[PDB]
Formats: structure tokens, C-alpha cells, sequence
């Protein structure tokens, strides 16, 4: 004992596409052995909400309850800097136990996107890197992938996001593709979402010139 | 308390330049306010060494001890994988606390490096990215840096190494320049130090083509 909360942010692609549904997820844990009523309360700015999906609480194996509590936020209301408090009253808590979370805060910044080719030395290779230059964005919440003509690539990795001279952030992703398959003339396009970009999606491809 | 034993590695770089010296440091915490005796054996691969240098303790602001123990291990040593055990002996230790460290273990592999020009895109700006390829390397330990002509570059950022989908290791840096300095035809150097390099580095440039 006792009571410890976390509360945890949608993913950042869940927050990127109006197609989904992202959630905060309220957690306490150390609710003893004990006393397990757990209150849960929940504000976007002040105002208090009444929408969360509370489950019944789970008995760990280390002889301790656990109880989360979903919050689903709206598209406008995460990507507007609006704020989430999850106040947790337990009696064996003396103040109620509050967390508050909202998106990354700062001016955003819109990321330029750049496409690289394989170096001249690389082409020796059975194997060639296309490179993916993600710069200048801010905040640093991401998501970067490749596809080729409409399924999705799987031999992609990317870095994750660099803090830059300038107070932004950069990135590289690079996809790894048999040199057959870039010779053919085989158009690549590696897609970024962010908030800063319009509709917070933007592409750019890639073919052999 | 009690007595906590935390073993620290060198700097990557000390340990891949002969001109320096690697040190692995040895340090102790929650040494009683009371019972300040601490004794420090160490070993290299079993054997046991006599070289240490032992600072006398520190006090700190939290009524408690911390002492330190330097051991200066050898270019070939640590790079050969010999393994360097630290052991602490206390009155308030009923056995001595042990701790044991090496280099990253795992077959080395020797990075391929590829430099990378600004895209037609960038070429806009009165900035450009100048791009390093890391890849293929292991273990992930590694330096990168540029320089021009002799003294080396401020404007430059390095990714952490991101693991890749064979178990090896890549990375990118990127240079900013002032794209008068790119068109002028200045020669840029990426030089990247890795064990698995021949004297473990290597140096590839870039210019206007
Ligand atoms: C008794 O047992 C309890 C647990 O039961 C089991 O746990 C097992 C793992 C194992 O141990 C079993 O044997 C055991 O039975 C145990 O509870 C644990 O207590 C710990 C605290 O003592 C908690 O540790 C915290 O972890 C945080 C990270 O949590 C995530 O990652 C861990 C590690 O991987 C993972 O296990 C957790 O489940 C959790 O995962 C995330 O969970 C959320 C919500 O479910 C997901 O979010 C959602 O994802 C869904 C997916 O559908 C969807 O996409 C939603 O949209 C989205 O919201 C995540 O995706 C999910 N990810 C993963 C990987 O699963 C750490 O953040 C936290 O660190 C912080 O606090 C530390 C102090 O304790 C400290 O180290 C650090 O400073 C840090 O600081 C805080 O956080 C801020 C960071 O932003 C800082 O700014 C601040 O400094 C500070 N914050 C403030 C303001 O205070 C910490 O380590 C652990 O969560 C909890 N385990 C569980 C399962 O809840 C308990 O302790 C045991 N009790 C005893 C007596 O010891
Ligand atoms: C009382 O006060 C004590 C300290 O005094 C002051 O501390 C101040 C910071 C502040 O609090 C003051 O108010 C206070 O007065 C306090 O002592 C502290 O105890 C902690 C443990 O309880 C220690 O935390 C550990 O930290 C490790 C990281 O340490 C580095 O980073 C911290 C954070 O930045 C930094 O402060 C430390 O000084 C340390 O820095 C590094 O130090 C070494 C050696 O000096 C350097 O190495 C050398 O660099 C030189 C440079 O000249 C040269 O280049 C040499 O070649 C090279 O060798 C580093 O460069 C230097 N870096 C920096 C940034 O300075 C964490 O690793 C560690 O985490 C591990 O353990 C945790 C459990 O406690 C856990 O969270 C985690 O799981 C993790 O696990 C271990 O580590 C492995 C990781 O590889 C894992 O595999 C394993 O799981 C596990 N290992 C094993 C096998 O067990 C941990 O958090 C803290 O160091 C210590 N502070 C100091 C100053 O020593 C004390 O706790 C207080 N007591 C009470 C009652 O609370
Ligand atoms: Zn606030
Ligand atoms: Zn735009
Ligand atoms: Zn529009
Ligand atoms: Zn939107
Ligand atoms: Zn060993
Ligand atoms: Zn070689
Ligand atoms: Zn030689
Ligand atoms: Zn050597």
C-alpha cells in the first residue's frame, strides 16, 4: 500500500485519423488487499464527464486490486489541447488522488517530407535502402510507413523521432527492397501522418529516375 | 537501507581509439550513515587485479555514503570480451554484493556506410540535409560525426541505432549546411567509428556531383 494512478494517452495514429477512436485509460493499482472501492471521476477542462467505461476490478497475483477506467476523447477536442483529469477516490486515499493528461503541447510544426534514393555504392548490393527524410515537424507524435501500389511494405524500419537544433524534430524510415523490384521502375511511396499536416496525412513517392 | 552496487561500462568511443583510456566504474550507494567500511575486490575474467583507483567517500545531502571504484581497462582487453567483476564487501552485506560487465556480446558486423545528396526537393532551401546510411552493423555501440577540410561541423544530428529486421543494427546522421557551401563544391566526410571496422573506423564524403 497504497493507491498509485496512471493515466495513460491514446496512440498517436488513433489521434491522426477521424476513422478512429481514440481512448485515455485511467489505472490504479495497490487498492489493497482490503478496501477496494475505487471512485472514478473524470473532467475534460474543468467540466465534469459522465461517458467512461469502468471495469470491474481484476485481483492480481501479488494479492492487489487493479480497476481501469476508459475514457473515449474526440478527435477535435485531443488534437485542441483539451485536458483529461482522472480523480481517483479511494477511502484509503486521504485527497482524492487526481492525474491530468492532454496531447503534447508547443507551436506545432509541419513536416517536410523527402524521398532519397540508394547511393551509387549500395547498387552493388541484391538488397537497396529508399530513405524516407522526415524533418522540422513538432510535436513529436508520428506514425511513417511504406506501400507499393496498394497493399502495404514489410521490410520497413524506422528511427525514432530526433530532437533537432532548431527546437523540432526529425526522422528517417527506410525501406529495404529487392534491387529487382527498384530497377523494374517500381513506384514507392513512403506516407506520413502528423498533426500539422493538412488533414494530418501527407506522401511522397519514389521511382528509379 | 542497504547497499546498492551499480557497475558502469566506458564511453563507446574510449574503447574504440587506442589514443584513449577506458575506465569502468564501479559505485556504491546506501552505505550505512553508520557503518562506512567498504571494501572493493576486482576481477578480470576470474583473475584478480590490483590497479584500481579508489576514491575516498562522499557524504551525501541524503545521510548517506557513496564511494567509487575506477578500474582502467585495456583497448585489446575490452574489445576481446574479457569480463570485469566488481565485488563490495560491507559489514551490512552478509554476502558480498557481486556485479560483472563486458562489452555488447553477439558476432560483430561491419557497418556498411553510404552517404546521401540533399533531393531534388530540398534544393528549394537555403538549407540542405547532407545524409549518413549506418547499416548492417553490430554490436550497436557506435560514433559518427562530421567535419569539413580539418575542424569538424556544429549543425549535425545522429539517430540512436534502430534494430533492424536481421538482427543487425542501422542508424542515419544528418548534416545541415548552407547550401552555398553544397553548391560551392565543399567536400563533406561522415566518419563513423565501429568496432567491426578495419582499426575500427572508416570516413565517407560527399560532394556536389
Ligand atoms: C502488484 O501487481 C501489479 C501488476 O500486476 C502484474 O504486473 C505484471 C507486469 C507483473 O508484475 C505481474 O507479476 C503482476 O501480477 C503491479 O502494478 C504495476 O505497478 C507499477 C507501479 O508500481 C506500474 O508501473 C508503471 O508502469 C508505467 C507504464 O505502464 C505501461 O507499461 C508497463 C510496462 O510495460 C505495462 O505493464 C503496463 O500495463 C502499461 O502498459 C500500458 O497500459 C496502457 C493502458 O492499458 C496502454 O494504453 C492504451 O493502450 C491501449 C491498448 O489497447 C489503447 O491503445 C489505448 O488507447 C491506450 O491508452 C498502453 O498501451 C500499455 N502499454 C503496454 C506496453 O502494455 C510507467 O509509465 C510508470 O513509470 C512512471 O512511474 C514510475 C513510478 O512507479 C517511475 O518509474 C517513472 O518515474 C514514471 O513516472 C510517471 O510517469 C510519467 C511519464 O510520462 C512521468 O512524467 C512522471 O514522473 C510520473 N507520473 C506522475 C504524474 O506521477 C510505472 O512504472 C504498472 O503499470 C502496474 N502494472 C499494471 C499491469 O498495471 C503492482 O505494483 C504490484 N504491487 C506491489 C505491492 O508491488
Ligand atoms: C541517497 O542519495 C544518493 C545519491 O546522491 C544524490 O543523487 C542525486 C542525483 C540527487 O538525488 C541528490 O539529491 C542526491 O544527494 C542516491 O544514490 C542513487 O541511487 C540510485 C539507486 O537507488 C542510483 O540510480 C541508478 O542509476 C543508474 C544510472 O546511473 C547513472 O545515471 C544517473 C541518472 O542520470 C546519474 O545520476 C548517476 O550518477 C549515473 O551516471 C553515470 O555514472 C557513471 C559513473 O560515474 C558514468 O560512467 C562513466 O562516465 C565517466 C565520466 O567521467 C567516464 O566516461 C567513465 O568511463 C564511465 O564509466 C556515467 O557516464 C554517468 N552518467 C551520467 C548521466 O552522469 C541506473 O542505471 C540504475 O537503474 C538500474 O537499477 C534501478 C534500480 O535502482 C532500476 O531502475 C533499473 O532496473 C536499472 O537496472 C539495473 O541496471 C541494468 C541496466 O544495464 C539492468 O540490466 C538491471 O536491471 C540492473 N542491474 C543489476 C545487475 O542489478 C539506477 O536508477 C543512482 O546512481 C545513485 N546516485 C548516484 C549519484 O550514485 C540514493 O539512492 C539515496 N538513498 C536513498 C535512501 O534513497
Ligand atoms: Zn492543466
Ligand atoms: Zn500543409
Ligand atoms: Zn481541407
Ligand atoms: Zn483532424
Ligand atoms: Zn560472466
Ligand atoms: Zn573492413
Ligand atoms: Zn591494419
Ligand atoms: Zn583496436
Amino acid at each position: 500500500g497504497g493507491p498509485d494512478v496512471f493515466l495513460f494517452p491514446p496512440k498517436p495514429k488513433d489521434t491522426l485519423m477521424i476513422s478512429r477512436t481514440p481512448e485515455v485509460t485511467c489505472v490504479v493499482v495497490d487498492v489493497s488487499h482490503e478496501d477496494p472501492e475505487v471512485k472514478f471521476n473524470w473532467y475534460v477542462d474543468g467540466v465534469e464527464v459522465h461517458n467512461a467505461k469502468t471495469k470491474p476490478r481484476e485481483e492480481q497475483y501479488n494479492s492487489t486490486y487493479r480497476v481501469v477506467s476508459v475514457l473515449t476523447v474526440l478527435h477535435q477536442d485531443w488534437l485542441n489541447g483539451k485536458e483529461y483529469k482522472c480523480k481517483v477516490s479511494n477511502k484509503a486515499l486521504p485527497l482524492p488522488e487526481e492525474k491530468t493528461i492532454s496531447k503534447a503541447k508547443g507551436q506545432p510544426r509541419e513536416p517536410q517530407v523527402y524521398t532519397l534514393p540508394p547511393s551509387r555504392e549500395e547498387m552493388t548490393k541484391n538488397q537497396v535502402s529508399l530513405t524516407c527524410l522526415v524533418k522540422g515537424f513538432y510535436p513529436s507524435d508520428i506514425a511513417v510507413e511504406w506501400e507499393s501500389n496498394g497493399q502495404p511494405e514489410n521490410n520497413y524500419k524506422t528511427t525514432p523521432p530526433v530532437l533537432d537544433s532548431d527546437g523540432s524534430f526529425f526522422l528517417y524510415s527506410k525501406l529495404t527492397v529487392d534491387k529487382s523490384r527498384w530497377q523494374q521502375g517500381n513506384v514507392f511511396s513512403c506516407s506520413v501522418m502528423h498533426e500539422a499536416l493538412h488533414n494530418h496525412y501527407t506522401q511522397k513517392s519514389l521511382s528509379l529516375s
